Formats: structure tokens, sequence, C-alpha cells
């Protein structure tokens, strides 16, 4: 019989001791050792003293799980796990003082994403992911990918997009302050103020020039007559997307930008961001030019307060 610590968090640990000749699975249910499932496996004498995942099976670990993770969905750990044995096999370089993923299982768009979380201002909700992040922005960033895809509802391997993922993570961040105040202008019906907040204040799906939607622009009125125009804007930055399309990308008019070449869904995600020049991170691959042209999708912007002058 040796002795074991099962844990939800990694952080409030339990002394538990183990019998020989009954499997994991029969004495604590689903088990894993650093993501690969152990409930099938009898304990080896190496396992003495590990640290082992466990689901949560009594209240003190049901809770332990919501104030940690923020979630009560009991396939959480299990995604989170299987995610966690492919990412922990990728490789994260260091690419231009930010850190990238050598490409596999498709996860161009996850690295795009954690490359874009390293130049935004943002504070995460969940404690699980508000760790993972600073542990990430240290160069081991492998927990903080199976995280992103057990919240996203994503496997390893499975084509993911961008803004998506974005709005999925902003959605487990602390936005609460964001705020967006819209204009609407029509001949006939009049004209008419919206007020966002939350994730629908930081991000736009239409255009990608930031200055654009600060002169206004083109929707279809409730009557059928319109003009939209940003009039006050009120969060650590604002995410600007649109369908693929070439464009010209200028140094120091941007923070990053997300690059997609390729077929729908089955395409592939390149990194543009601005430094003392324009640099595209491809993976693991770094490229430097001084004007950029290209399909973009996503452009991200720095913002802080603005009050429109119309
Ligand atoms: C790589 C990938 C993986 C998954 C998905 N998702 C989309 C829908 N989602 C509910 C599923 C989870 C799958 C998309 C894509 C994907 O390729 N995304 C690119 C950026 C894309 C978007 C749009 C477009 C137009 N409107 N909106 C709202 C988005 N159009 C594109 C046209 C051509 C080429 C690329 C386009
Ligand atoms: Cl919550
Ligand atoms: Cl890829
Ligand atoms: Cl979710
Ligand atoms: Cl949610
Ligand atoms: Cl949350
Ligand atoms: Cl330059
Ligand atoms: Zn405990
Ligand atoms: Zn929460
Ligand atoms: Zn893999
Ligand atoms: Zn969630
Ligand atoms: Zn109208
Ligand atoms: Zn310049
Ligand atoms: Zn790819």
């Amino acid at each position: 019989t040796i002795k074991v610590f099962t844990t939800v968090d990694n952080i409030n640990l339990h002394t538990q001791v183990v019998d020989m000749s009954m499997t994991y699975g029969q004495q604590f249910g689903p088990t894993y050792l650093d993501g690969a499932d152990v409930t099938k496996i009898k304990p080896h004498n190496s396992h003495e003293g590990k640290t082992f995942y466990v689901l949560p099976n009594d209240d003190t670990l049901r809770v332990e799980a919501f104030e940690y993770y923020h979630t009560t969905d009991p396939s959480f750990l299990g995604r989170y796990m299987s995610a966690l044995n492919h990412t922990k096999k990728w490789k994260y370089p260091q690419v231009n003082g930010l850190t990238s993923i050598k490409w596999a299982d498709n996860n161009c768009y996850l690295a795009t994403a954690l490359l874009t979380l390293q130049q935004i201002e943002l504070k995460f909700n969940p404690p699980a992911l508000q760790d993972a992040y600073y542990r990430a922005r240290a160069g081991e960033a492998a927990n903080f990918c199976a995280l992103i895809l057990a919240y996203c509802n994503k496997t390893v391997g499975e084509l993911g997009d961008v803004r998506e993922t974005m709005s999925y993570l902003f959605q487990h961040a602390n936005l609460d302050s964001c705020k967006r105040v819209l204009n609407v202008v029509c001949k006939t019906c009049g004209q008419q103020q919206t007020t966002l907040k939350g994730v629908e204040a930081v991000m736009y799906m239409g255009t990608l020039s930031y200055e654009q939607f600060k002169k206004g622009v083109q929707i279809p009125c409730t009557c059928g007559k319109a003009t939209k125009y940003l009039v006050q804007q009120e969060s650590p930055f604002v995410m600007m997307s649109a369908p693929p399309a070439q464009y010209e990308l200028k140094h120091g008019t941007f923070t990053c930008a997300s690059e997609y070449t390729g077929n729908y869904q089955c395409g592939h995600y390149k990194h543009i961001t601005s430094k003392e020049t324009l640099y595209c991170i491809d993976g693991a691959l770094l490229t430097k030019s001084s004007e950029y042209k290209g399909p973009i999708t996503d452009v991200f912007y720095k913002e802080n307060s603005y009050t429109t002058t119309i």
C-alpha cells in the first residue's frame, strides 16, 4: 500500500493511502497523472507521493473545483486532461520576446490567441485560467493551452477560429468596466443611442479599421432606412474583425492582427505584431518587414477612454 496525494486544483492537496492490488478507479474514481488517464492502472511504487488529479466525489472537492475553475461541468476535468496530454508535448519557443507554439495538431489558432493575450490587458475570473496565464507569459504554456481547449469545448486537432476563441475567453474575463456607447442615425426612423457593455463593448464584426468604426459604418435600419458610429469607448482594448480580405497593416497604427490564408475552416493562421517594425510570427518562424499587405481577419487596438467629436 502506497501513500498518495489527490487534488482537483493542485493547490489543496489530500493525503490518501491506496491499496496496491486495486486500480485507482476502484478507489478514487477517474484519476489522472499529468493528464494521463490512470483510472484503469494499478499503483506503481514510482507513484508513491505524487499528486493525482481526481474527479470530485465529495462536497469539499466539488466546492474547490468551482473556486478554481468556475465550472460544475463533470466533463471539464476529463476534457482538460485529454488536451493536456497533447499540449505537454508541444514546443513553446520564445519568438521576439513572446511565447509562441511550434506547429502541431492544427494549433495555429491557439498560438495566435496565445500571442494576442500577451499583448492586451486582461484579467481572467477563474483562478485556474489566471494562474496558467501567468505561467504562460513566463514560457510554460502547456497548462494554459489545455484550459483554453477545455473552456472553449474544443479538442486537440479540431479546427478553431481565433475570433470565436477570443470571444469565449473574454466571457471568462473581468470586462465589467468596459463600455461602448453607439449611435445610429436613419433618415426616417431618426437617431438612436445604444450602450453595450462587457464582451460586446470590445468586439465588432464588420470592419477591420478602428478609424472606420469611429467615422461610422452602414447598417440597415429597423425600418429599412442607416449609419452607425462609435460615440464613447471605455476599454483597455478593442478587437475589430471582418472576413478575410487583403489589408495593409502600417507600423504603429495597431497592436496585433490575425492573418488567415487558405480555405474556410481548414486554413492556417499567422500573427502580425507591431513593435519597432512589423513582425510576422508563424509558429516558430519569424519574419520582419517595414510594411505589410495580406489577408487579415482580426486587428487589435489599444484604448483607455475615447469620446467622439461629432
Ligand atoms: C479556421 C476556422 C475554424 C472554425 C470556424 N468556425 C466558424 C463557425 N463556428 C460556429 C464553427 C466552430 C466553425 C471558422 C474558421 C475560419 O475559417 N474562420 C475564418 C476567420 C473565416 C471567418 C468567416 C466569417 C464570416 N462571418 N463570420 C462571422 C465569420 N468567413 C470566412 C470566409 C472564408 C475563409 C475564412 C473565414
Ligand atoms: Cl462563473
Ligand atoms: Cl497549424
Ligand atoms: Cl463556456
Ligand atoms: Cl461561461
Ligand atoms: Cl468565469
Ligand atoms: Cl517601420
Ligand atoms: Zn481539500
Ligand atoms: Zn467565473
Ligand atoms: Zn497530439
Ligand atoms: Zn465556461
Ligand atoms: Zn429608420
Ligand atoms: Zn514607423
Ligand atoms: Zn494551422
